């Protein structure tokens, strides 16, 4: 997250770190046994780390749980990033309380102009590289359909939206992929892609979660 602020310990209690000997992606806890993340983050041997704030120090509150299943959406396209969503089943249920909690799925799409919270442990610089120890947050609005398509001609599907800032300096970034975009207490997006990070006229592009609510519930119920 570039241009964001330190969230504070366990103020985003649904935020997870996906770990393979290092932090590589984010995700969102949606019930005690299941996490939602981005398909482009798929790999085998995932450990899910819940209740994290400082990802390099054991502070108390963490729960580390192995992934037992990782289900990439069957229509995921790795060139376009269409259908960039995956579901991870935890090997055992997480223990939920005030510091570890699930986030609700949407019950309608969010409009243009709605303010959302985006969070993660990704790069905090637009040019070079610097990775934070603690969780960073950014408030960003959802942009209009037309501005999104003007920004990325021919690349925006109906399963994507843009959010952020067209003037530069505030965006999600590498290492934030798969992390949550929450508006009014609902998970509306998943951090997916963008051109650099925090460049002028190039906002972040997010998977539109409300299009996948029925798929998510059926996939959970079957697995
Ligand atoms: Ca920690």
């Amino acid at each position: 997250i570039v241009g964001g602020y330190t969230c504070g310990a366990n103020t985003v209690p649904y935020q997870v770190s996906l770990n393979s000997g290092y932090h590589f992606c984010g995700g969102s806890l949606i019930n005690s046994q299941w996490v939602v993340s981005a398909a482009h983050c798929y790999k085998s041997g995932i450990q899910v780390r819940l209740g994290e704030d400082n990802i390099n120090v054991v502070e108390g509150n963490e729960q580390f749980i192995s992934a037992s299943k990782s289900i990439v959406h069957p229509s995921y396209n790795s060139n376009t990033l269409n259908n960039d969503i995956m579901l991870i089943k935890l090997k055992s249920a997480a223990s939920l309380n005030s510091r570890v909690a699930s986030i609700s799925l949407p019950t309608s799409c969010a409009s243009a102009g709605t303010q959302c919270l985006i969070s993660g442990w990704g790069n905090t610089k637009s040019s070079g590289t610097s990775y934070p120890d603690v969780l960073k947050c950014l408030k960003a609005p959802i942009l209009s359909d037309s501005s999104c398509k003007s920004a990325y001609p021919g690349q925006i599907t109906s399963n994507m939206f843009c959010a952020g800032y067209l003037e530069g300096g505030k965006d999600s970034c590498q290492g934030d992929s798969g992390g949550p975009v929450v508006c009014s207490g609902k998970l509306q997006g998943i951090v997916s892609w963008g051109s650099g990070c925090a460049q002028k006229n190039k906002p972040g592009v997010y998977t539109k979660v409300c299009n996948y609510v029925s798929w998510i519930k059926q996939t959970i119920a079957s697995n």
